[PDB]
Formats: structure tokens, sequence, C-alpha cells
């Protein structure tokens, strides 16, 4: 059985498990170069 087959096929269009964490990882770089370069 295969669960979330379309979720993995979206890889960025759905944003839930591995897609969401990738969006948050980029957000850490945006916050880093937003007001102060800390993290």
């Amino acid at each position: 059985s295969v669960s979330e087959i379309q979720l993995m096929h979206n890889l960025g269009k759905h944003l839930n498990s591995m897609e969401r964490v990738e969006w948050l990882r980029k957000k850490l770089q945006d916050v880093h170069n937003f007001v102060a370069l800390g993290a």
C-alpha cells in the first residue's frame, strides 16, 4: 500500500512533511538576512 503518493509527487506544491520542512529551511536563511544575521 502507498500513502500520500500525490503529496510526495508535489515536492513543494503540497508542503506537509518533507515539502514543508524544505520551505521552513529556506525561511531560516530569509530570517538570517531579514533584520540581524544571527541564525
